[PDB]
């Protein structure tokens, strides 16, 4: 029930092949290859097993994206990860799996992106009851 | 202290004389004359007991602003008020007083308002527990 919420100039970017700028409070990113991508720290790890939902906030929303919850490896696993998301501001990912979630990323799937431009607003950890 | 975080699309606006929209997950404003304002309220009720500070992130600033934190009185009162802020994304207000939090807002003193506009990225609660 616990929210932990990181609005976007509280994430830094720690790898993006996409661009990326912060104006007006929130994350600005353009993608012009397929699989572009960027991925964003948290300020605190927080532990998986501690966690129901992981609540990303998009505005200007030109393209689907793919939406990714890291838990200390190379990439995300696939159970933390949703593919070609499309038609809402606030998309939820139920992560699953060991260890803690050191980083959230976005990513396209399009082959040939044309404008292909989102931004970030926020992202809400929302812990299990009894977590804590 | 643990840090209770509201975006803009998590207020609800209870009253205002100012021009407001919610757009691209801010509430954007525009104040066309002296003491125009917004008053939102907020998804849940927050002792001032419990709180040690509140911060209000803003983008878009084009005019100085003053914070309000209420307590449940027609009018926040001047302890809760921080008037004429200019240069920064982030202010922040400590609260005093009796009752609980249950709204915030924004105001301009500029007393002839022109291209006057300001947006409101999120508000929190640091919270003393
Ligand atoms: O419809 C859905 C499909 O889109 C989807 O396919 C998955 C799409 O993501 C694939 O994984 C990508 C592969 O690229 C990685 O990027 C690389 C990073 O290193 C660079 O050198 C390189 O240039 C990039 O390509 C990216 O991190 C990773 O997410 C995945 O393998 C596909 O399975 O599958 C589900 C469908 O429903
Ligand atoms: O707080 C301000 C005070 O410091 C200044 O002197 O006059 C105007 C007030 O708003
Ligand atoms: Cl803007
Ligand atoms: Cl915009």
């Amino acid at each position: 029930g616990v929210k932990k919420v990181f609005t976007a100039d509280q994430l830094k970017v720690a790898w993006g092949d996409a661009d990326y700028e912060l104006a007006d409070g929130q994350w600005k990113l353009s993608f012009a290859k397929q699989y572009n991508q960027v991925k964003w720290t948290l300020p605190e790890s927080i532990e998986m097993s501690q966690v129901n939902a992981v609540t990303f906030q998009v505005a200007d929303q030109k393209v689907p994206i793919s939406l990714k919850v890291y838990n200390g490896g190379d990439d995300a696993t696939a159970a933390n990860t949703q593919y070609g998301l499309s038609g809402q501001t606030e998309y939820t990912i139920n992560p699953s799996g060991d260890g803690a979630i050191d980083a959230v990323g976005i990513m396209i799937t399009e082959d040939k992106p044309e404008n292909a431009t989102v931004s970030l607003v926020s992202v809400t950890f929302e812990l299990k009851a009894g977590a804590g």
